[PDB]
């Protein structure tokens, strides 16, 4: 349910994206290790798709770059 909004600066190698997610989410010292590893991502604030292996993210980065879109949303459920 919880929605998160993030924009992929300098094309993250996923780890950068995860770390950025945690940087935003509870920067203090809560679940700032891994976002439940159930990260789900949305693009152009319109479509929702979920990743885990460094492959779906490859599709997303290419999508963002090719589409020109950069808005990304992250769902935890």
């Amino acid at each position: 349910s919880e929605i998160f909004t993030l924009l992929v600066e300098k094309v993250w190698n996923f780890d950068d994206l995860i770390m950025a997610i945690n940087s935003k989410i509870s920067n203090t010292h809560n679940n700032n290790i891994s976002p439940i590893t159930k990260i789900k991502y949305q693009d152009e604030d319109g479509d929702f798709v979920v990743l885990g292996s460094d492959e779906d993210w490859n599709v997303a980065k290419e999508m963002l770059a090719e589409n020109n879109e950069k808005f990304l949303n992250i769902r935890l459920y």
